């Protein structure tokens, strides 16, 4: 429904709030484009805002216009528009935008070129005296030919991305309010469970799910689950992490650090507009590799309510192998239009570690200087090597602060390994400062391998014994699995490298 | 209003006053070619000049001459030309003309290409006897036919960039004479602000302002700014810098130098042309990383009141490792077209650094022995390793100016405090030259991030002592902050590297 | 030696952030020997017209051209291999 709410506030005041605007001396949006992967139902909501706003609604399904002869599609939309203009509050949907009006070289031949040019005249034709709007639809704007996001055309720009946890929980209980569910059933595990899939994928999950029943217990839908190939696992989530700062027990410094350079500016705005000097544009968690860099950044996104995208580091090398440094410009795109917004890359060294390749780390740095102050967008680097950064991200207005993120504190040692144990059966008799005291210069790794070696004693343990009390009949974990565990368990990082760091923290400094 | 001047000297004179040149012998011009991006109003314009010269306008909207059936787009061309021919004080516009004459191997098809003919055959047609001018639009000169550039067709070329703080102001103004503008409300503010808006982002901008507040304040304008995103952030800003050359106090030397250089055959040009000897060609400012080379290059096209252009060096970096030198052709181009004016290349020594590359600077060195001695188009080359740069650049008639642009003075300091402070509070004991004194060595960037500190150890002490009074309730910047901030301040720069500048500074001479 | 009190040495301890021993001394030095120079041409001038103290001007006359010894490098290269050496 949040979704809705903006697309109405671009919609309903003027369509059905006209003249304050027109009086006022302003302009209503003729051109609101949404896009995002397929399985989104963005037609759903075009009718949705139409219907909820009162408005006549003419669908334009690309294929179909596609489909006609040369003509008869320049006809059918002359035909759709004034269809509209004459019956209006008129919402325009246009479905598979792409289709009509895709990227204008990849055309051969120049009935397409009139087809769009008809488009454009089309577009351009309407008034907001005639009181018309129009929607369309699309996986990226990267799709369109770049001429119908002229000012004159789709000016304003909506994503509808993947859903979050509970928009998928929202879509499975409004597909399966109709539906034999068992008491067993939860559907927000499932919700959670359910990474990369959309509305399209998560129907038809409730809809295997049902088919292997009607073959609805929560067997059912894990099993569907295993069955389902999400179409989205490719697609870049954007969400606000859920990792408290608390989650992340001690690394105090770099919380109340973090929080002078990301949270200050957004929470207390007032103050830095007062003693006027503006904020770090951005940040470089650098230190070993055992720890949560990640989750440092999540957790200030987190503390600021501000919304996260991690680009791995096999995004970049895929970008430098391949020579695509222009999605670069497409992920600030998609960071600015998701303000406000922590852009975490990991492993910021990639590029430059693995030998336009410092042009990819470039066009983040051209990206960096050209994206606008003020658009609250932090951007984190990663790495374990300041060493081999590309200093120029180090300069100030790019990568202003540096910020040690060293081996985890008792506190935080503690803090993991209950993350690493969080649901699991754990008897008291496991205290965790033992094993705070016993992991010094441990890495989280450390401790988290400690903790699976530790896991995997007992399902062995377990399965071995009821295997075992099978063939017999056929006639939770405790610090003993725990000090087992540690029984092989490494140091990651040796005294060499952390000294590396302190050496290279210091005349970093 | 200066941008109509221009195009009314190229129009009204041989539009309404046409027998004084055919007498004279000579002709007007008979293609006017706009261009620039998207949110310019250049139809406006040039109805703006049709109107207030007294002529016939004829619109050709690109698009609907491309959506006609082939036949009927020629047919649409040869009909307008004819009724503005046969009305005339005529002004045919051509909106869009990039859509009907592109650049032409980007043509999968004959029909454009006998479109395109039309329309030269067409421009050709014409007589300065017929008093009819032409007019068109496009984003970059680049995106037509060059056969349109024919002298015979659109001959001059006027370029309608992104609008200056002013433009932007009267822009605001215009905009919002017809709105509830608060009394707290800052227009200039605003303008000053908003870095890459145009005419449309501006409209957008005070639109959303409305909408927010119809939810206007100051806080409706920020808030829209936080929300818009500006077309024209990528387009190379071309202004007259507002830093004096007072505002840099001290490096005396290079002021008289560059003023030797730059000012005196832009001021007193009388002289160059007396004595006979001919200007430099341009300058090159080498020295440590922490100052303003950039603010010098600034500071002379400002007290030469010319026009200045930052190439940063990631451009170049993109160039290079994209081989797009061709690009540099066109930045020379720009430069000429807004002469008098500063080129002024940052990091000249990236793309030579970062090992069509020595190409990319010898595409610079092309243009900077093809560009007109005469036209008053200065090229300062920055760097911080003179010893890196292809020395042919350092050739006379190229960079024959070598300037050490060194380490800030005490009253460049004092100059440099007070820049990093400009807006701020800070009480009086803040004594700024007990700062001079101890800052013996430092680069502005040490200076800078002194004052940041302080700023930092103020907010934190502000909301720490707020949120302490928010708890506390629920039962300016003073020299204390700033020796507090030195306590862990640096030197950037080390004896070294000076010792390395003077060294390369004598030898290099 | 002969040091009138309007030679404050803190106004000297200031502007010698990062100087050695050495560098302090070849200031007083320079110092030194500008003043018996000034001194012993001026008394040769007077022998000379006769057959018809130290004070900061010498000191800022001396700094017009005194070294800073040891650069941050090194100094930097200690810190690292005091830490590290530790
Ligand atoms: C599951 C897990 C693995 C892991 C690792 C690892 N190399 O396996 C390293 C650091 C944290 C890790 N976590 C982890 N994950 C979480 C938390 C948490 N504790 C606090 C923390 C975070 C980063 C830093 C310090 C301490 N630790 C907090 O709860 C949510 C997730
Ligand atoms: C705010 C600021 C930061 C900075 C830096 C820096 N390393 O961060 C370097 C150089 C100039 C800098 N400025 C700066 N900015 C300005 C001015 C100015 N001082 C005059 C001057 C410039 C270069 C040289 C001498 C003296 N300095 C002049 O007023 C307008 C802006």
């Amino acid at each position: 429904r949040k979704q809705l709410a903006q697309i109405k506030e671009m919609v309903e005041l003027p369509l059905r709030h006209p003249a304050l605007f027109k009086a006022i001396g302003v302009k209503p949006p003729r051109g609101i484009l949404l896009y995002g992967p397929p399985g989104t139902g963005k037609t759903l909501i075009a009718r949705a805002v139409a219907n909820e706003t009162g408005a006549f609604f003419f669908l334009i399904n690309g294929p179909e216009i596609m489909s006609k002869l040369a003509g008869e599609s320049e006809s059918n939309l002359r035909k759709a528009f004034e269809e509209a203009e004459k019956n209006a509050p008129a919402i325009i949907f246009i479905d598979e935008l792409d289709a009509i009006a895709p990227k204008r070289e990849k055309t051969h031949g120049e009935v397409e070129r009139r087809i769009v040019s008809q488009l454009l005249t089309l577009m351009d034709g309407l008034k907001q005296r005639a009181h018309v709007i129009v929607m369309a639809a699309t996986n990226r704007p990267n799709s369109i030919d770049p001429a119908l996001r002229r000012f004159g055309r789709f000016d304003r720009e909506v994503d509808i991305g993947i859903p979050d946890a509970t928009g998928r929980l929202e879509i499975l209980q409004i597909h399966t309010k109709n539906m034999k569910l068992a008491d067993d059933v939860d559907l927000e595990q499932v919700a959670n469970e359910t990474h990369g899939h959309v509305g399209a994928d998560l129907a038809a999950l409730c809809s295997e799910a049902a088919l292997q029943a009607i073959r609805v217990t929560m067997d059912d839908f894990r099993w569907a689950l295993s069955q389902s190939n999400p179409s989205a696992l490719r697609e870049t989530v954007v969400e606000v992490p859920q990792v408290t700062w608390e989650d992340i027990g001690g690394l105090e410094d770099v919380k109340r650090e973090l929080q002078e350079l990301v949270q200050y500016p957004v929470e207390h705005p007032d103050k830095f507009l007062k003693f006027g000097m503006t904020p770090s544009k951005g940040v470089l968690f650098y230190g070993p590799p055992g720890c949560g860099k990640t989750l440092l950044a999540k957790a200030i996104a987190n503390e600021c309510q501000a919304n996260f995208i991690s680009i791995k580091g096999p995004e970049l090398l895929t970008m430098w192998f391949g020579e695509s440094e222009a999605n670069v410009r497409e992920i600030f795109d998609k960071a600015r239009q998701a303000a406000p917004c922590v852009l975490f890359f990991d492993e910021l060294d990639s590029i430059a570690k693995a030998r336009a390749a410092d042009r990819v780390i470039n066009q983040i740095l051209t990206e960096m200087d050209g994206m606008s102050t003020k658009k609250n967008v932090f951007i984190i680097g990663a790495t374990n090597r300041p060493d081999i950064i590309d200093p120029a991200i180090l300069r100030p207005g790019r990568l202003d602060q540096l910020i040690y993120i060293p081996l985890p504190d008792e506190k935080s040692r503690v803090a993991i390994l209950k993350a690493n144990l969080r649901k699991s059966p754990v008897a008291k008799d496991v205290d965790l400062e033992f094993l705070a005291k016993m992991t010094n210069g441990f890495s989280g790794a450390d401790l988290t391998e400690i903790c699976q070696r530790a896991c995997k004693l007992a399902i062995r343990e377990s399965i071995e014994s009821e295997i075992r009390r099978e063939r017999e009949r056929q006639t939770e974990i405790r610090r003993d699995h725990f000090e087992e565990a540690m029984r092989f368990a490494r140091r990651s990082v040796s005294d060499n490298d952390i000294r590396k760091y302190e050496m290279f923290a210091q005349t970093l400094q």
